[PDB]
């Protein structure tokens, strides 16, 4: 019923990075087709895309979006969309055996990351695909003009290049489910010669390699260490994926696996490290976790779908409705990234419209409301830029069906020089008790306290209106914050 | 001079599929120009089909056909064989050194098989192409409309889809002859793909590995356990091939060949089960026999052809003239084939028009006949339907001058229940003595006794007459049946 | 002091194949644009060749030229260098971040050999490009008419076919500088495969695979022993590369570096020599020298253009401006290959115009000078067909800084029998002392003694003038020859 901690402006973890408050929006379901996209509609703009669902990106100060997958990439023919509307085929998407009509390519797309203030992180398919077409679509994004790949993007109606900044070496394709899987050496050969050729034309660009598909492949972390062990000398960033479920209806052990993704993390960065000693390396891989959320509920309704009614366009396929013990989870994600700062520098929550998002429109013709889970990702996007500050913490410990010597008490310290301002994210996993937040702030005034909580972890909202919603609420003397956090709740604490 | 077996329906091996007598052609020589198809023939059709050669083949009851290749398939792009025939390109086929003018593909073929009340099983070109045009054959020729390639094959001509249900995962490309030439990791590794990659896209094929090119290879059989141990969840035959030849003028061995031919299935049977094993499935990989034949004849004039006459249209390649004691050995390949029902499910006689086939066309416009080996394959796909009883045999033996220990009578009784008939197919190796075939018959009336014999083993057909043919003729008790079967003689008894 | 040698025509080693005075013109820097294409210059032609260029190729006397690569071909697709010159592309060259305006395809290229009297070695894509590329190339160059490819010639405007004699299997794919990036066992299968193919389209082509990119690379001599194990029944050379260069201003070292290039050729005669046990075959493989010069030069200025004025069309990238003491390692370079003329049977100087080249044009205009290094490649070219007779030499010794016991006077003959010469050719490597070559002649009038000498071992040539050019110097009784060698000269000494 106490749980002690210690904020040192002195004692520095890293700086963070904004694209670790990034996001995912894949060729899949409704995320694009009556999702962002929506032509004819009252709530869209002139190109056809939704205005509503724009004003709820930008509330999540998304800095950079990945595009298009995910699965879908694996057998994606990025000039599918392009040129003329009219021109473009509609093609088989064997990932999510749907049809693809492709009005929304690489030139919409691109606009729509205009309107909501962010850049596409944009992923080449090397499934059935390999070098020479993923330096002809970096060509069209990024080079000047002049060329054959370039003046064909100008040609389109797009004359100044995208120049996209990072790029995904094909989408985890370790996976059975996955058109085009490869070996971890047949992946590592294939990444390496296309990062090599990429870098070729544009020296500017990042690459992301794929790592593991789960930290529970059995290849993982030996795919991550032979991969990187092809291609370091040629990539950034090394990616990881992972989702959580409560099928098991296991409140107590579902809100205990934040730590199973902090030990995912730290083994990455272990393999990271190894290999770069193998290497004799002065750089370090970075980490993109450019897949992550909760993802369990609409497992049983997308079965149906594919194939029973398949080859649809646009199905409604993994519109999973957040809970209130999800968006605990969230911020427990969240929080664990945000001690990671150091080596996670770019995360995408997967997947921002409709399809397992925190947006969510209405089928066929739209509304657009807030999931459980937008408002924890929206508060970590917003007072969660700064410095990351060591958790030098001791808090109670509880344990639970498959977890022991679990936290009470999960939390982080956030200080923004700029804004003279030092934000405290805590979620409070256990379920039953209260437990009070002492805060030995060796600083240098509380600014406000905002606070997710509700009685029924099994709430979700819907169009017709939210049941969770930051309602600003609780309760700070010499330099102590003294706070309490509620059962099962979550918490943003702000100082001036 | 006496045989005896004992036949009884309550000892069953299979029930035979239909498919175990389908046949195969590929654009080798005359078997489609010159062959199937001659446009303005006074014989040909609407479509330039031989109408003679059309009633031959449906004597045959060929319900299932191979195509393309065959070798030829290693290097086709299927597209040069659909649309517009004005349109479509000339190709040299490195194969069999000729060119291909695409005159009849994909389409031409597919409605020249209903006619002859058969189905393809096609060829996918897996040696210079791979997943991406695998999948693009499949959509063309299986998805119904409404995507790129199913509205190309409806602009076509073609409205409703081939359906076409059985695939081949390329062709034999463990031979150094081959464009293509694969070890057996890479083509595992392919296949593998290949296959997971077209089951997305119709889930109702059946797919078919790539055995080796004979059991000669040194690869053998190590080459279908890697296949397989890579490709077994996705795919659902194995292929096998075998030639038999008598190039050193010793029938008494040459009609022993047939029983190296069981020992070979049983290789594959059984490297099959191994692989079984490793996986820990309860699916069985079945056997598919599509290519089978006897093939010495042409031999030489094959290769004065290719290359001192290279780049013909049509040269007559591989025509062999095939004798009666090569009729004898191909029945008694297909009662090795029918002995082994359960696990071969499809077999294919290579080929059926004019390369090593059943059926001649004589040249330029040519007249159309029965070869020897045209009259055991239709008695065998005629009444070889329904279930295999297991051979309880016993027989006398005698050596040859390569194999020891060697039957004299070659049976197989198969067992219709609702025709209520039972054909005894019976050969005789012995080619010196006659013997007795005493049958018990465990009740259950004797229909006729259809016979297949000639003095002159050397004997040949042509289009000039038919020395060997169908004789009714010959020569059962309480339920003891008793049938004379003549020194080298093919026989097929029943009863009803 | 005095030197002896003694020829006979008895003593001989191999008939010279004139094509070990080829040469190279990759599309890099200013070969051809800017160099030997000039379309609108008062020097060229109708199609846009300088004139006084082809009259200083058709000086060198080179038979074989490789092209287009070099580097280049890693990326290059042929097909964007033939049709309509309107409908050609403009290309990213990721080899040497240049543009690609496709002006000069192969067809053109064809037409300059004609003019220079010279015959193409060309390069096929094997860095991101495979075996029907391959395959469309040859048909397009070998096949006559009447298929998709060489009718597509033909529309093309060359009615005959170019008919190329040798073919090069990619290009020095072992660097991780160049596109597409092959292991030993990657580009050994490609090449295999490639060969295979290839041989079935033409069985009259000869096809070079490559070696490594220098005998300095790890991976040397086990890349060649490799490829070679895949490839030997297909292929016919296995390709070598080596360059010098004098930064660290050793003159005597540097004179002696061509001890190492004979060493190098050694080592890969002994490589074919063990996998040709290991294949027990009764064929060598035959050695294809098709990158050497000197280069050191531009190493500074050549950076300084990549990356900070990249994607220029014709930028001076590898202008070396050869001194003398090049001239003279050039000398002993092409005396050490003759020497070798029982393996070498194509030699190629790289390059041939411009670039790392004996002949230059000034730049946005025109010019045409003489490297000092034309001259040695002008004689040897000229006076060195015939037969390589055995060289026995008793000559001095010296030692240099990093190269112990080195010839003081390296020297070898070639017999022409259609003109009774014996040319010789000899270098002295002591700058210092001068030494007179007494060969006593088994022969067998004295005819002349051309020369090559200069004082300051630095001295250029410039558009300005030739300061290295032959002189008819100098300076033969009955038996003997007696020929005086001055220090740092080469000579070429006639009989008949
Ligand atoms: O994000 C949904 C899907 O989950 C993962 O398996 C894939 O990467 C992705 O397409
Ligand atoms: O059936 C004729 C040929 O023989 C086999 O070896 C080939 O696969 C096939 O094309
Ligand atoms: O001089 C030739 C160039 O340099 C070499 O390293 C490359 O092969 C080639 O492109």
């Amino acid at each position: 019923k106490k749980a002690r901690m210690t904020v040192d402006k002195d004692y520095k973890i890293a700086e963070i990075d904004k694209r670790i408050y990034g996001s995912f929006v894949e060729h899949l379901g409704r995320a694009v087709y009556d999702g962002l996209y929506q032509p004819g509609n009252s709530k869209s703009d002139e190109d056809g895309f939704r205005k509503d669902v724009i004003e709820l990106v930008k509330e999540l100060n998304v800095p950079i979006i990945a595009y298009p997958g995910g699965n879908f990439v694996s057998n994606y023919f990025w000039e599918d969309g392009v040129g003329p509307v009219e021109d473009r085929p509609r093609r088989l998407d064997l990932a999510w055996k749907s049809i693809e009509p492709n009005q929304v390519g690489i030139n919409e797309f691109a606009k729509w990351c205009k309107k909501v203030n962010a850049e596409i992180m944009m992923a080449v398919n090397l499934g059935t695909r390999g070098i020479s077409d993923a330096c002809n679509l970096l060509e069209y994004c990024n080079h000047p003009g002049g060329s054959k790949y370039s003046d064909m993007r100008i040609k389109h109606g797009v004359k100044e290049p995208h120049n996209i900044k990072v790029w995904c070496l094909g989408n985890e394709m370790d996976g059975p489910w996955q058109v085009g899987h490869k070996t971890m050496d047949e992946y590592g050969r294939i990444a390496e010669e296309t990062a090599r050729a990429m870098k070729m034309i544009d020296p500017s660009i990042e690459l992301v390699a794929c790592g593991s598909s789960s930290k529970d492949m059995p290849t993982f972390p030996q795919w991550e260490a032979t991969v990187l062990d092809y291609a370091y000398d040629y990539v950034d960033y090394i990616s990881l994926h992972q989702y959580y479920g409560n099928k098991e209806n296991d409140t107590a052990d579902f809100l205990a696996k934040s730590d199973d993704l902090d030990d995912f993390i730290r083994s990455v960065i272990a393999t990271c490290d190894y290999i770069k000693a193998k290497k004799r390396s002065k750089k370090d891989i970075y980490l993109s976790f450019d897949e992550w959320n909760v993802w369990y509920h609409s497992n049983n309704e997308d079965a149906n779908i594919m194939q029973n009614e398949p080859w649809r366009i646009a199905p409604p396929l993994l519109e999973d409705i957040y809970t209130f013990e999800d968006a605990l989870l969230v911020g427990l994600m969240l929080i664990t990234l945000m001690k990671h700062a150091d080596r996670i520098k770019i995360a995408c929550l997967a997947q921002l419209i409709n399809v397992i998002a925190p947006i969510v429109t209405e089928r066929n013709g739209g509304a657009a409301w807030r999931q459980t889970i937008f408002y924890p990702f929206m508060h970590a996007s917003k007072y969660g830029r700064g410095i990351v500050l060591q958790p030098v913490i001791n808090s109670p410990l509880h344990d639970t069906s498959k977890h022991e010597d679990v936290t009470d008490i999960e939390s982080v310290a956030i200080y923004n020089e700029e804004k003279e301002e030092v934000t405290i994210f805590a979620v409070n996993r256990n379920i039953h008790e209260d437990i009070v937040l002492v805060s030995d702030v060796r600083g240098m005034r509380l600014l406000e306290h905002i606070v997710l909580e509700h009685q029924d972890l099994k709430i979700r909202n819907s169009v017709n209106g939210e049941e969770v919603y930051p309602k600003n609420s609780d309760k700070f003397d010499d330099g102590i914050l003294t706070s309490m956090l509620r059962r099962a709740s979550w918490n943003v604490i702000r100082i001036g």
